[PDB]
């Protein structure tokens, strides 16, 4: 149906946006702390700790096949990604230190992605 092609043009612009949402707040990030999933050779309690990991790649591994209906699942994904870090490092490390700096510069982004996908619809 024509309707259906049109959701989908909706959710592959969507897409768009939220490709270039990820590459700015990624660059807010060039230590790249959050690149890559914790690895669980090296931090082997992980999962006893955080029941969610999230990181980048993993978030465009997830967008790339548009699997973000809404800004709102997108942004739940970045909120992790620093939730998680700041849980699992204490506040006098570089990894704590750098989520919230991710948090800080990545509102300013977010605040006004939020303008431009209520705006494009
Ligand atoms: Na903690």
């Amino acid at each position: 149906s024509m309707e259906q092609v049109a959701m989908e043009l909706r959710l592959t612009e969507l897409t768009r946006l939220l490709r270039s949402v990820l590459d700015q707040l990624q660059d807010k990030d060039p230590a790249r702390i959050f690149a890559q999933p914790v690895s669980l050779k090296e931090v082997p309690d992980y999962l006893d700790h955080i029941k969610h990991p999230m990181d980048f790649a993993t978030m465009r591994k997830r967008l790339e096949a548009q699997g973000y209906k809404n800004l709102h699942e997108f942004e739940e994904d970045f909120d992790l990604i620093i939730d998680n870090c700041m849980k699992y490092n204490a506040r006098d490390t570089v990894f704590y230190r750098a989520a919230v700096r991710l948090r800080d510069q990545g509102g300013v982004v977010l605040r006004q992605a939020r303008r431009e996908v209520d705006s494009i619809g």
